[PDB]
């Protein structure tokens, strides 16, 4: 599994203001982490807006997931146990401003 | 609640490999952002630094062990009834984020 690609996965059970549902989300770390882990760290995919702050637009990129890319909310998932599901990958455009986001709190 | 501070809280449930139980985690993002979001990101703290593991001896922190740099989550402290412990010398949060940092290269 890549950085980069979008997987379809149930993010509960959670408490409180976390981000539940099953949903997208988008792999952040690469490959050699995700296979010598098997706990990659994702960001959540929420619903036609623009880049706001630590949203990151998915419109217009030729991709089928649509909403925004939550940058302020990463989580570690054993994706395995979850069962996500791979969809797709984003174009780098978008995984670098998502990394840019990450870069200013988790640096 | 601010970027170094060690607190205890449940992590549960979880699935898998992800951690679990009721632990001490550092919280990793600044004030301001863990104020509007009431989301802060945390690493988790299990019991020498290597890899990805920082170690917290030696420093005077009480809490022990090692933090799981590779291993952030974003949870909502307040809901979980997370309790302050202490905060880590800027020392040791420098080395959590250079290593948490890498995730991002």
């Amino acid at each position: 599994m890549e950085r980069g690609e979008i997987w379809l996965v149930s993010l509960d059970p959670t408490a409180g203001h976390e981000q539940q549902g099953t949903r997208p989300v988008l792999i952040v770390t690469p490959a050699a982490f995700n296979r010598v882990t098997r706990l990659p760290v994702v960001v959540p995919v929420t619903s036609f807006a623009r880049t706001a702050g630590f949203a990151v637009s998915l419109d217009g990129v030729g991709i089928r997931t649509t909403g925004v890319v939550r940058c302020d909310q990463p989580r570690t998932i054993d994706m395995k146990a979850r069962g996500g599901k791979r969809l797709e990958r984003v174009p780098e455009t978008i995984m670098n401003e998502v990394l840019g986001r990450l870069s200013t709190i988790l640096t």
